[PDB]
């Protein structure tokens, strides 16, 4: 009936063109999200309200005001960006750490797998060391929020941790 | 009046197609199942509301939040697939010692007999290790689920261990 | 109703990965043990909970403040490694004398046995001097914590010596 | 009104079939008893509660924990195996000079009755020293276990020792 | 209701085992005593307080610790060891010189009669000079700790000399 | 539930980055620590209190105020300043004689790891002397506060020595 | 439930590594002990206050402030040093002879067997004169502190000469 999301990556991932991919159903043109922007989408009799944040260095400190009374995360990765995917590892073993988001669902769009250099959604389990959680759910798929691909099936795999 | 079913199973088994045979009349194409998918059939005046979920090695793990208040359970197991019968009675293993499913009644559907390499009832009841079973009520039906054979005569069963 | 449990063990042994293979039935990547994790697993309408520590050699000092109130301990052996076979027959030796783990009852789980130059468990029972225990109930299963193989069997003997 | 009982043995006996035949009315598969198994049987408006208990070496240490408050003992012997009469004539001598076990009526089941080596009720009569039983009531009833011979014949002479 | 015990007897005669095989009921193996054990066992109503002490050269001068309080003694002598029967003589004739032992019962546990070069009772009666005594009760009796043969024939016969 | 800690070392370690790469998760620049810094940081659910304080020769006076109630230590050693490694064994030393530090746990974070010209945490844990430690548990982790590897690990080991 | 112990010997025997292996149950590295040492240790639920020395000859001559009120002495010998075995019985005829350990129980630990030019317990025997100790109980042991060999033995025979 109701959930409560925090989608969140680093700059660039494809954050804001998810989630107006998901509420409008076009692709809209972006400018960088100083702020914060909050819309919610209907699906499977479930109203999701997601909270799509910065990513920039200066407001990945501003993040901890949102882990309140989330139910879930969605960590979105840029594929072809392979050389800033340590830094992701970093930001998502610090994030799962806090305990605040002790018993959030655990999501993770591979975007950008349109690209040629895209990197597989194997390839990212590895390097993100997702097989080392154990406190937690988790589930990673691959996506392009250009098309749709694997945005609703995401959401579909939210649903399984409702209530 | 009432009863409900959880339907489980590895990845590729029939669940979903089970569910729309007995729901719809038809043979539906299918994707695979992230989330879940919930219907209510009507046979005998009884009300069988069935939870068909993922088989996928990650939302295995999910299946708990369904054991509770779980009248009955249908696992679904594929008989061309020689390979993977091991595995299904790992998770089958483990799925009897959950005390959330206690007193659940116990059905198999053996489902894809309509191949030639398929594996008999009773192969399958060896390599599953259903005679172990001593704190619950089972029984094992082969099925068909793109013919609807074996099908009403599993709800019939059900029916046995109703209220 | 309760029962308390100690995982203890050299290196390598296998203690975190039975652990999360009772817990979550799945087999998780590792890393190595610095602290502890403790976790609570249902069978038989009983609620083990378990504490699985270090092994190495800086934290087998850390052992003692658990000691305290533990009813069962599980010492995992790696029967692969039989060049360390000697080192765990002086900890066990050492452990056994303590004056708090004086009730506790011991199992041993012989855990590597699917690789080909494991070693039996009645090897392992003459190597570690297991007949030499008298004021202990004692009992030793062979595993594969990578395919759930031995593990709740062992569970099921921490039972007998309940309450 | 209310009755309890320790069914035991060695190794290979009877005792779990037993259970099983006289609890479901089914010959159920059986695997080694680790731990334990307890059910409730109605009989004659007597609720006997029986306990089955692991016969393995490892195990016949623990059954001193279900001595206690126990009014009936049921020792199962296998007829066939004429090589190991004399283990479990030391088992029974042993048992018998228990204190907490002082008042406990005896029954023997000697099981496996169908097989064509199988022993006479007075041979395992004279080869368990059973007519030396002075303090405690006593009786020795040949069975079979996968056909229930014998086994509501036991349960009825168990109701002369009531209350 | 009560009554302590010294078990005594030179190195390699079976008092460790005995105590064990009375205790648990199980053959446990064993290391030289260079401490000192103390086990309490039940039989007939009666908790007898035995403790097993070291027969090497030089725990021998440290069994005086012991005498004092002391109902009843236990002389462990190895049968087929026929060589030692004269250092034994010297130690018993010894100890029953000895006052604080004045009173003391006199049980003597031929044992090791299972081997075939095993000595009978009355040659050990001989060899031991036991008809010298006057001044105290005696008994002799053969066993074989291993098998429990004649262990409860002796705590038997030291329940003549209660109180 | 709650932990205090007291970060010290000499000057240009690392103490005020490691802390605020604690608290904050980003890489502050930084002054001269003249006085003090306290800092609460929350990880598996325990809150530990970290004050770091000055290293110049005319703050390591003034330890001692912060010496009393303290429940674990953080040394912070540079590993490149291979120069001052002596200094430090000095002030370490010294620090383990005081009696106010006696029951607190050591922590050494060989700092600086990432430099190319670093010393092993072995070559460390050598040239400080911390074998010799026999009255406190210790232990050391190689780290690196611009990376935040290693630092996770530390808090981990300190919550052994709880309570 | 108590008792007193003095560990002496010559210079580099083993003392304290002896103490803290006992104690902590590893292998310290060590500095010339110039004061004392002094640790209690559990075993058998006694608590023994082990009180360790400096052997340099200006620490030999201090020993006589710990000889009263002392319960049991443990004599260290070096056996691979063959040349200093003259030096150590005089030392110990010496303290033999003092009428504040009059009632004292002697233990000799023969250390360092893991040497290869190691002495045997015997030829020590003979060297020390130990034969010739008439007003006291006294035993020898083989140890090897490095792999805590023979140091469990002779806690256990300390027992024996109790209260
Ligand atoms: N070619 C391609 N571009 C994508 C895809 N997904 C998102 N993008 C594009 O990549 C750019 C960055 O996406 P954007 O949503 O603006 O970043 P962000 O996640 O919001 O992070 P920021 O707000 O801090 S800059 C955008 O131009 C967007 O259109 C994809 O699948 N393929
Ligand atoms: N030939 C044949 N195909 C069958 C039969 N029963 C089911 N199937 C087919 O096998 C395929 C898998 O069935 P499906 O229901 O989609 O898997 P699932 O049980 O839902 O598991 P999943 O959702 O995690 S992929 C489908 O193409 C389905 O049509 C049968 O009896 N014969
Ligand atoms: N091939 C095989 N590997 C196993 C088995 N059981 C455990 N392991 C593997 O051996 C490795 C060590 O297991 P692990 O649980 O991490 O050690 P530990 O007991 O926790 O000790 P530590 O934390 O101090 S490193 C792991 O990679 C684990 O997956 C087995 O039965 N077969
Ligand atoms: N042929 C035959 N088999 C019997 C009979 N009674 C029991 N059994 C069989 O003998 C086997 C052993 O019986 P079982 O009940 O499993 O041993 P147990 O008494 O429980 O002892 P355990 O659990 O320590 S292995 C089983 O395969 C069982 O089916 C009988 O009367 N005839
Ligand atoms: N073959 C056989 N061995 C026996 C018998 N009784 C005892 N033993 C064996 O003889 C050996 C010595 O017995 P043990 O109890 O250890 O000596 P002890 O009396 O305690 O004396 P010690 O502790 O100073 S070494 C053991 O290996 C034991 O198992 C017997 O009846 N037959
Ligand atoms: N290159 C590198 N620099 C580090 C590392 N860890 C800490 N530092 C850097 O070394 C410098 C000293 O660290 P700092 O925390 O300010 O010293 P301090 O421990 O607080 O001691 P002080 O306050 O008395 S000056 C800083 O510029 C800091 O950024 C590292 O791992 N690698
Ligand atoms: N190779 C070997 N070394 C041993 C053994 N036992 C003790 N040592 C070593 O011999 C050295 C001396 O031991 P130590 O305990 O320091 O002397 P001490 O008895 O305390 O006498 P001191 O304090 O007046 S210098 C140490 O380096 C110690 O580790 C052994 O069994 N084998
Ligand atoms: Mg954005
Ligand atoms: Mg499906
Ligand atoms: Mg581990
Ligand atoms: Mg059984
Ligand atoms: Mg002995
Ligand atoms: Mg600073
Ligand atoms: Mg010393």
């Amino acid at each position: 009936k109701e959930m409560r999301i925090l989608m969140v990556g680093l700059d660039g991932a494809g954050k804001t063109t998810v989630l107006y991919k998901l509420k409008l159903g076009e692709v809209i043109t972006t400018i960088p999200t100083i702020g914060f922007n909050v819309e919610t989408v209907q699906y499977k009799n479930i109203s999701f309200t997601v909270w799509d944040v910065g990513g920039q260095d200066r407001i990945r400190s501003l993040w901890r005001h949102y882990y309140r009374n989330t139910e879930g995360v969605i960590f979105v990765v840029d594929s072809n960006d392979r050389s800033r995917i340590g830094e992701a590892r970093e930001v998502m073993q610090r994030m799962l750490n806090e305990d605040e988001l002790r018993n959030a669902a655990w999501l993770v769009f591979a975007n950008k797998q349109d690209l040629p250099e895209a990197m597989s959604a194997a390839e990212i389990t590895e390097k993100l060391g997702l097989h080392s959680i154990r406190n937690r759910p988790w589930f990673i798929q691959a996506t392009c929020a250009t098309s749709g691909e694997g945005l609703y099936e995401g959401l579909e795999w939210l649903s399984n941790s409702l209530k």
